[PDB]
Parts: structure tokens; sequence; C-alpha cells
């Protein structure tokens, strides 16, 4: 099982991520690469719906199945989305390499037909001290989105 | 359940296509409109890939999880991801409105994570006489796709 992501924005943000599965309930690898970032931490989420008909605002919010708070990926309270955040170098550049339980390629947590955001700041992955920090982890704008799509 | 789809390409072709199904077990009602076509009959497809990494190119063949000849829509022998052809105006506008009932948006025919694909040519509905009819309807080239998502 594998799955893959363009990602474009209205900026210069753009990469292409991808994701596979060995087992139907083994983790998901996700890597690949994204331009075009301020050197530093953002924002990385797979929100609910892969729609893009007003750019990455018409993907709502970050996907929670389980209605559960906004949390960082090794937390057990967290969104079915919540990645944490990827790091760009002093060249604009995110190697994104991520390992994630959670998120799947099929079932209940299937992210196939939703979207890959990578965000404007770093997700304080729900540290912050407000609601903003357990809803969204205050990482800002979308930067770049794309639909999470099958790949062979 | 709905879905939705923006179909772009490297020329002028650009759309947002919707998806709607009320039963799981029901048909499915697709529309929208598409510009920048040339008038006459369009090869309209769902192709197997929701992997748009080389543009369209990386989409793969039609839909085909029967392994079954391409067909018209409503053939019984068809590419699940037969959808037909669409029609553009003289106005270069092709307006959608297709009901389904052998694509889904959910179970084994769910096309939701895959590639809608708007094509150069009419589609012969696999009664061309030649090999590549049976495979692509002779619909030419992919002028625009986009990956099918989730919609709210
Ligand atoms: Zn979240
Ligand atoms: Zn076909």
């Amino acid at each position: 099982t594998k799955a893959v992501c363009v990602l474009k924005g209205d900026g210069p943000v753009q990469g292409i991520i991808n994701f596979e599965q060995k087992e139907s309930n083994g983790p998901v690898k996700v890597w690949g690469s994204i331009k075009g970032l301020t050197e530093g931490l953002h924002g990385f989420h797979v929100h609910e719906f892969g729609d893009n008909t007003a750019g990455c605002t018409s993907a709502g919010p970050h996907f929670n199945p389980l209605s559960r708070k906004h949390g960082g990926p090794k937390d057990e309270e967290r969104h079915v989305g919540d990645l944490g955040n990827v790091t760009a170098d002093k060249d604009a550049v995110a190697d994104v390499s991520i390992e994630d339980s959670v998120i799947s390629l099929s079932g209940d947590h299937c992210i196939i037909g939703r979207t890959l955001v990578v965000h404007e700041k770093a997700d304080d992955l729900g540290k912050g001290g407000n609601e903003e920090s357990t809803k969204t982890g205050n990482a800002g704008s979308r930067l770049a989105c794309g639909v999470i799509g099958i790949a062979q």
C-alpha cells in the first residue's frame, strides 16, 4: 500500500511527500522533500477534506475522527492527522522522514482522499496554554497542500 | 458522502467536478464544469492512481479493478473508471451532469483518492475497431486532471 501527495500553495512552497504502509496495521512511513520553506520548524498535518476548491482553506481542520484535542504525534491525546513538525534547513529544504502509527492508508484512520498541509510556523504540539494550541497547535497559515492519492 | 475534484493541466483546461452518493449501495451523481476545451466530445475517466507527480501522466490507466475491456459508461463490459464523454459547447465549456452506478465513493469501486482526467479527443466508447479502443477508447492525451478528495 502506497500513497503520494504533491504540495502546492500560493507562495513558493512545493514538494512531493510519499506514504508507505507495508502492513495493514503497521506504521506508515512518510517521506519526501519540500522546498521554499523558511529555515526552522513547520506544522505538518493531515487535514479533514481533500477539497482544494478554495486552495488550502477548503481542506477544513486537522483530520480528527475521534474528536480529541490537538497534540504532538507521540501523545495519546491527538488528532489522527497530527504529524508534528518538519524541519527546513538553511537552504529552505525540509527532507521529511516521519514514521507514524496513528494515521493509516486503510480503515477508519485512512488519510487517502484527504489533504496534507505544511504550515507557516512551528506546531507547539498542544503545549502553548490556550485553546488555539489544543486546536491547531498555533502553527499558523497554510503554506502548501495537496490531496493524498493512491500510488504504486 | 461527497467528493470533489479540481482539474488542472499544462494548458488552459481547468474546472471543478463534484460527486455525491446518498446511499452506499446507490448511484453517484457527478457534476460541474470544465473550461478551455475545444468544442466537442472529450474522454472523461477515473484513472487508477491519484499520483500527480508527473502531471496527469503518472495517473496510470483507467481504473479497472475487475480487469475488463474499455467501454462506455452504460456498457456491461467496461472499466469502473469509464465515464464516457463530456461535451464542450461553442464557448469552450463543458457542463457535466452524470449519474453512474458502477463507480462508488466507498467500497471496492471507491474512486476517492484516484485521478479524474479529461481527455483531448472523444472516447469511442471502445467500439473503434483497433486494440487501443478497448484499452483507452482513443481519447488522446490528458489535458487536465486532479485527485479526487473527500468533501464536506
Ligand atoms: Zn491537530
Ligand atoms: Zn476505460
